[PDB]
């Protein structure tokens, strides 16, 4: 599914992402936009044999099993395929796990690049949340 910006903002807010591990909602909408353009079906293969999956582009080297990644740890304990559904439940539960590591939201390259230190007001403007 390709989510609408406010539609995504509502589903994240409803799922307890606003303030999760100290990351306000606009952080999460900004990284989703830059990482996947809001598409739950987005996939991107890396040089290292790993692949990024879903709206949050979670990486297969550490977080999910895609059965073709060398040295994979599957910390979320899931199949990467579960990260591509229109339903965000599993993706959200795994992104919540990812942010608890030491690097926090800095785990996401797109956040570091386009959201960190930025004015993110625009990502939730007009959503009424
Ligand atoms: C920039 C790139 O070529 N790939 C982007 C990629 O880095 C992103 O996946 C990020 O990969 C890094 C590197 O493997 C992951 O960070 C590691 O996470 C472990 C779990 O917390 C730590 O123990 C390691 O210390 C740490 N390595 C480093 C060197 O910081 C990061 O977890 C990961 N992120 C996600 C999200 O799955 C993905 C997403 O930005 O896309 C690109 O491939």
């Amino acid at each position: 599914k390709v989510y609408d910006r406010c539609e995504l903002a509502r589903a994240l807010k409803a799922s307890g992402m606003d303030g999760y591990a100290g990351n306000s909602l606009p952080n999460w909408v900004c990284l989703s936009k830059w990482e996947s353009s809001y598409n739950t079906q987005a996939t991107n293969r890396n040089t290292d044999g790993s692949t990024d999956y879903g709206i949050f582009q979670i990486n297969s080297r550490y977080w999910c099993d895609d059965g073709r990644t060398p040295g994979a740890k599957n910390v979320c304990g899931i199949r990467c395929s579960q990260l591509l559904t229109d339903d965000l439940t599993v993706a959200i539960r795994c992104a919540k796990r990812v942010v608890l590591d030491p690097n926090g939201i800095g785990a996401w390259v797109a956040w570091r690049l386009h959201c960190q230190n930025q004015d993110l007001r625009s990502y939730v403007a007009g959503c009424g949340v």
